């Protein structure tokens, strides 16, 4: 088990969790009510700041019920929650479907919060490759 | 040196998924349906396969590069989060991401493909705030 | 300690770096001037080719504030970059703003390019999770 340190900027939120056992992600909640009209995105306040570990990551990705049922999805999907973040994490909603709104209240789970490590690679540039 | 993937053809009309070329990080994945996408549209697609994926990874679900340059063609919660606890069958959020193009998907088409990764099982620990607990200063 | 060779195919153009140690990504230049009218698609060409270690992936994952402020996409996120290519990693850019074209010059950071270690696992045809003695879990088929 590796430890994740979390606040909870809104402690009116619960505290994101693993939905079943063996799950890769909690799911993060929306601090905020919003509705996306077709093809329109938002900028959506999670409640929570991480502190991911160095040489991890923290993946955003969109949950698969909401992307089907009503085309919510999130333009910069994966994203990419950095070892040294210390802000709120902010997910970046869109509308995909093209006729109906999507209405999101505050307290739904809007996306899941995976981490990994990640490796931290030295660029080494060469002039070719070995052919 | 890694660990084997339990792979059940619910279709068995269609091929196993295979590992094209033994670096490649993705299997690919067939569609068991034939759907037209208008402009815009998605659909929720079978793959005709179920996996076990280990505990302690974790299966993902990305779209292939080709489609999606040659005709728009996404998956809407790309990338597809596949849980070890997951035994049904596999299902693929297509998109037409063009704005004119139907998209055709035939049955036996290969439509996304299918990592596996492992995950950090965290458990979280709550603190009042980061420079409070310890871990502040960074890089950001 | 894991190194990850890398051939400037456009000599004109930084290497990839991290805008901040710990960071995931290497940022990836445009090796060109595009313009994206709302729900327009291009291939990106980024001037790079990269050489993945068997037994690991490349990530091609979109910017955060491009998304957010532009509605800068990618189509095929994440791109997927395997260990036995050596060709140039191009990007396949959509504006998903439906209205405000999408300016990227040469030069400009358009996508960022993590590498993890994949496992490649032997996949093996069983009859079904009862017999494989896999069908007792958290979920079954649901979700
Ligand atoms: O974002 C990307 C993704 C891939 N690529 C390159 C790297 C990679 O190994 C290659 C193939 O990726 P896909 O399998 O996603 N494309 P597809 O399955 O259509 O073609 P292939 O038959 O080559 O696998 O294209 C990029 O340059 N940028
Ligand atoms: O979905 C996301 C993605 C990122 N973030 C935060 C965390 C991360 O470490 C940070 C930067 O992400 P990107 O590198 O994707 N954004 P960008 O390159 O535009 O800004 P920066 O110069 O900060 O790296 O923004 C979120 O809150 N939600
Ligand atoms: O692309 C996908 C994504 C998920 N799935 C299956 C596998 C996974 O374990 C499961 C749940 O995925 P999400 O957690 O993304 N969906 P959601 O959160 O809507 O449903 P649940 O309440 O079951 O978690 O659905 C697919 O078949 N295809
Ligand atoms: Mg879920
Ligand atoms: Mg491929
Ligand atoms: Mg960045």
């Amino acid at each position: 088990s590796t430890t994740l340190a979390i606040v909870r900027l809104d402690p009116g939120l619960p505290l994101p969790s693993r939905a079943h056992d063996g799950d890769a992600g909690v799911d993060l909640y929306s601090a905020e009510d919003v509705e996306l009209a077709p093809g329109r995105r938002a900028l959506v306040r999670t409640g929570v700041a991480v502190a991911v570990p160095f040489g991890m990551v923290g993946l955003v990705h969109p949950r698969s019920g909401l992307a089907t049922r009503v085309g919510l999805s999130i333009v910069n999907s994966p994203g990419t929650i950095d070892a040294g973040y210390r802000g709120e994490i902010k997910v970046a909603l869109i509308n995909l479907d093209p006729a109906a709104p999507i209405v999101v209240h505050r307290g739904d789970r809007i996306a899941q919060l995976l981490v990994q490590r990640v490796e931290l690679v030295e660029l080494v540039e060469v002039s070719s490759f070995d052919e």
